[PDB]
DNA sequence: GGTCTAAACGTCGTAT
DNA sequence: AGGAGCATTTG
DNA sequence: CAAATGCTCCTATAC
DNA sequence: GACGTTTAGACC
């Protein structure tokens, strides 16, 4: 069963990187190499979110090692990416990262990074891109401007599969029991629904929440958390978007677990005893406490 | 004052 | 998530 | 040859 | 990402 484009960007928007690699070769004519990258890398156990958008691109490279990736790094590979991120942009601040990555792909696809001043307005470039340039790169390139970073503002949530795509990456299903003397159980038992981001796409954030209409920021020193604990908000909001807007990978498994919670609570099984335990095993085989 | 929900407030560690 | 470079193939 | 791409190993804090 | 405890205060 085929995948979403939307799930897609959404899931880049959490998970992915767009690289520039700027390395010392006296072999070439600047003695430089400069190359453009995109890759997904996550933990093994997810595979077969990689094998999806394969299938869906008709292009990258899949590794499986201490973690598994998916790769663009030729040319031809390249264009099928920003042909597929040019017609489903991107929301995050990653979006800033792509504009300047798809600047530098003209450059070298075009071959004018083969020159001294394509050389440079490529480091411009990767000074802006995600960490900027390192203490050896400024001290190869002095002085060297970071290009303008476009600050990504007033975006708007283009598809709902956009939020399970981004949700699949930095969202998590959990149940918290509260050791608490005034319940009966001794325990408080709760449905959390939960997205995670760098405070840089806190806008992004408080308009998810007007998105799926629920849901409070929480800012930890910084991050901030979109966070869901009113269990009538995940009955009618969370459970049907999600319901509708299909989670992927192993967190979908972690969502069914918790989606069955919820009936449990619903049904006040968490004010009883056997209730408590039975909710506690399947808490217990969810999220980091699954396996292979 | 008993029982409970919501959510504020808190932290660990590695998948990404 | 993000990084860098040696190894190998290309034209 | 020199340029492109393959492959594989390093780093660390946003989730 | 995902696990834990404390506080505000509703409802009976
Ligand atoms: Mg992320
Ligand atoms: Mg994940
Ligand atoms: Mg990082
Ligand atoms: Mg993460
Ligand atoms: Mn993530």
């Amino acid at each position: 069963d085929n995948i979403s484009p939307w799930t897609i960007t959404g899931f880049a928007d959490a998970e992915s990187s767009f690289m520039l690699t700027v390395s010392k070769d006296s072999k070439r004519n600047t003695g430089w190499s400069v190359r453009p990258r995109f890759r997904i890398g996550l933990h093994n156990k997810d595979v077969t979110i990689l094998k999806s958008i394969r299938e869906y691109l008709g292009a990258g490279i899949i590794t499986s090692d201490i973690d598994a990736r998916i790769r663009f790094e030729s040319l031809k590979e390249l264009e099928v990416v920003i042909n597929h991120f040019d017609k489903y942009p991107l929301i995050t601040q990653k979006r800033a990262d792509y504009l300047l990555f798809k600047k530098a792909f003209y450059l070298i696809k075009n071959k004018e990074h083969l020159t001294e001043e394509g050389l440079n307005q490529i480091l411009t470039l990767k000074a802006s891109l995600n960490l900027g340039l390192s203490e050896e790169l400024k001290e190869a390139f002095p002085n060297t401007i970071p290009a303008e970073r476009l600050l990504v503002t007033g975006q708007e949530i283009p598809d709902s599969n956009w939020v399970a795509g981004f949700t699949a990456g930095e969202g998590s299903f959990y149940i918290r029991i509260a050791k608490n003397s005034t319940l009966k159980t001794g325990y408080q038992v709760q449905s959390v629904f939960q997205i995670t981001q760098d405070t840089r796409d806190i806008e992004l954030m408080k308009n998810l929440i007007s998105y799926l209409n629920c849901g409070n920021i929480r800012i930890r020193k910084t991050c901030v958390d979109l966070v869901v604990t009113n269990l009538n908000d995940i009955k009618e909001k969370i459970i049907p978007f999600f319901n509708k807007n299909h989670i992927i990978g192993v967190k979908l498994q972690d969502y069914r677990d918790w989606c069955k919670v919820v009936t449990l609570i619903d049904n006040k099984e968490h004010l009883t005893s056997e209730g408590l335990e039975k909710i506690q095993k399947i808490k217990e085989g969810m999220n980091r406490g699954r396996s292979l």
